[PDB]
DNA sequence: TAGCCACGCCTAGACTCCTC
DNA sequence: GCTGAGGAGTCT
DNA sequence: AGGCGTG
């Protein structure tokens, strides 16, 4: 009797956007009509529509369609929607290239054909430059190849671009909380449901917290159709990055570099600076920024470096936009000026002030670090005396190092095929740890999770609740989390740290009999085999190292989320433990990793980094 | 397989778009 | 370079 | 596109 999946999910994103009046406010009278047009259907024509919304946007061949549980004949239900003007039809079916792209190269070739001017050989892509010339002279001829086309192309239907662009800025805000939010969703075929998404948004159980908003992200309908514009765009770049498309990517970046500087002294923008944090991450000045990162990143690669160094010196000059960034900055002016325009004296100048900044961190902080102590202790260099200036010296204490080995075939080896990761695991067994889990950051966070469930999805903080389907409190990710909550977290961590590993077996059966299922971000309920073994590793674990890891992880989830060694493993009957970041032959230990590393051990933990060797 | 040409048929592999 | 696996239909 | 037979 249900709906199929689709039309669920989709139905539940509509929901949750349509009951914040906050959110309401910022669609005009029109818009909001073609919401209850859509209610207005039959389950069948909603049906249809989902199904072509998810669909790349382009006309469509009525030959081609074909959904037996929608209808064994789509004729009435298309005519539904055409009638409710949610699609259309070939009657409006007027573009020449539109119709060229519709017919199959065989079709293509018979009108090359019975049209003279026209060699009858070549590919579609070669066919369709000849008549799309051809028509740019004698547009009247043209109108003639239009013709024949439609004919011979027959009945077709298109999702129609108008109501659509609704549905699309809907989607957008519902992923202010979820789907391009928990990271950013390249939503292509013009703005769709994330397949995960659609397929279990229907069914997805969330955790109880209570919506409490007290502050508006956006001015009004304005600022909202300004800021998805900055998100298409910078999409669009990142888009054109990957393919490699690096020429186009410049452009489309310069020239959304303007449009960000045309709209300086703006109203909207006042508001804007003034948000906190957590909130000033959606809004145009946030994203235009994150688009000009990306924008270096492009320089770099085009190796253009001065003006990459300009930009970096930009974006380090405020301290409004993305100050998580700042690590990220610094580093990379510090390389670039150092290495690529070989220019000492700012590298010097680059380090310390970085190191100064309170916003970089773990990482970061350290790869500037060592780049100093390189640089002071250098020949070329010992030129001066300024990086001796009191420079605190954070050393990093050494870890246990360990190789084996392993018959090479990502890599992937033998032993039956697997994967580098499961070869150490085949060794710590046969070193007396009966258990192990390959979750690296994943398994530590489920813990934390677990352990501080009901402090996350707590009540009184303003403003990070907000709707229906979250899975987080948006501050999670800043400062401000433990800030704002500094009582409750001091509290339980001590009561960690502090607690018999009977506590804490019980602690995390409560969270999971409660819990089990309803999605949270930092939960993975399928991470352990069972309840069972959940317990078993907080046992082996303890108190004190729980705490310890908690702590960072409440303080700086930020900058901390990475960084966590590939395994866990223990012996189920000695109770010990060991923490393992397991290295191919092919790469090293990053500065997060060896942070952590260092981290663990002053917890008091078996750490152990694991290289493979290959046959 | 003598060596070269002329012509058209068939299909493997890449690619796009779609589904859950 | 990866962050999904797989199928079906089409192009060359 | 490109392998293959056949004329
Ligand atoms: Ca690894």
């Amino acid at each position: 009797t249900g709906h199929p999946y689709y039309l669920r999910s989709f139905l539940v994103v509509l929901k949750t956007v349509l009951e914040n009046e906050d959110d309401m406010l910022l669609f005009d009278e029109q818009e909001k009509g073609i919401v209850t047009k859509f209610y207005q259907l039959s389950a069948t024509g909603q049906k249809l529509y989902v199904r072509l919304f998810q669909r790349k946007l382009s006309w469509i061949k009525m030959t081609k369609l074909e959904y037996e549980e929608i209808a064994l004949d789509l004729t009435p239900v298309i005519e539904e929607l055409t009638n409710a003007g949610f699609l259309q039809t070939e009657s409006e079916l007027q573009e020449l290239s539109e119709v060229l792209e519709l017919l199959s190269a065989p079709e293509l070739k018979s009108l090359a054909k019975t049209f003279h001017l026209a060699n009858p050989n070549g590919q579609k892509q070669q066919l369709v430059d000849a008549f799309l010339k051809l028509a740019k002279q004698r547009s009247v001829i043209g109108a003639v190849i239009l013709k024949r086309a439609k004919a011979l192309a027959g009945q077709s239907v298109r999702i129609c671009k108008g109501p659509r662009a609704v549905f699309s800025r809907i989607l957008l805000l519902f992923s202010l909380t979820d789907s391009m939010e928990d990271e950013d969703a390249a939503c292509g075929g013009q703005g769709q449901l994330s397949t995960v998404l659609l397929v279990n948004l229907g069914r997805m159980e969330f955790p109880s917290y209570t919506i409490n908003r007290k502050t508006h992200i956006f001015q009004d309908r304005d600022d909202l159709i300004r800021y998805a514009a900055a998100t298409h765009m910078l999409s669009d770049i990142s888009s054109a990055m990957a393919n490699g498309n690096w020429e186009e990517a410049k452009e489309l970046a310069q020239c959304a570099k303007r449009d960000w500087n045309r709209l300086k002294n703006h109203p909207s923008l006042r508001c804007h600076e003034d948000l906190p944090l957590f909130l000033r991450c959606f809004t145009v000045g946030w994203i235009y920024t994150r688009i000009l990162s990306r924008f270096v990143e492009i320089l770099q690669r085009l190796h253009m470096y001065e003006e990459a160094v300009r930009e970096l010196e930009s974006l380090l000059s405020q301290r409004i936009y993305c100050p998580d960034s700042r690590g990220r900055w610094w580093d990379r002016l510090a390389l670039n000026l150092h290495q690529h325009l070989k220019r000492l004296e700012p590298t010097i100048k680059c380090i310390t002030e970085g190191l100064a900044d309170p916003e970089v961190r773990t990482g970061h902080r350290l790869s500037l670090y060592q780049r100093a102590v390189r640089l002071r202790e250098s020949p070329s260099c010992k030129k001066f005396k300024h990086l001796f200036q009191q420079l605190p010296e954070m050393a990093v204490q050494d870890v246990k190092h360990v190789t084996i080995t392993g018959r090479l075939c990502k890599s992937v080896f033998v032993m039956v095929l697997c994967s580098v990761e499961e070869l150490a695991l085949a060794h710590y067994r046969r070193s007396g740890f009966d258990q192990g889990i390959h979750g690296e950051g994943s398994t530590f966070s489920t813990l934390y999770g677990l352990l501080l469930w009901d402090i996350i999805f707590m009540d009184g903080i303003p403003d990070v609740f907000r709707n229906a389907c979250q899975a987080f409190p948006l501050d999670l990710c800043t400062d401000s989390f433990f800030t704002s909550r500094r009582p409750a977290l001091e509290a339980r961590l001590q009561l960690i740290h502090d607690a018999p590993e009977e506590s804490l077996r019980a602690w995390v059966a409560a969270t999971w009999h409660e819990q089990e299922g309803r999605v949270a971000s930092l939960v993975s309920w399928d991470r352990f085999t069972s309840l069972q073994q959940a317990q078993d590793l907080v046992s082996c674990l303890g108190g004190p190292v729980l705490s310890g890891v908690c702590r960072h992880l409440a303080a700086d989830f930020r900058h901390c989320r990475g960084g966590l060694p590939d395994l866990v493993v223990w012996n189920s009957q000695s109770r010990h433990f060991k923490l393992v970041e397991v290295k191919g032959p092919n790469d090293r230990l990053s500065h997060k990793q060896m942070i952590w590393l260092a981290e663990l051990q002053k917890l008091g933990a078996e750490v152990e980094v694991c290289h493979v060797v290959a046959v």
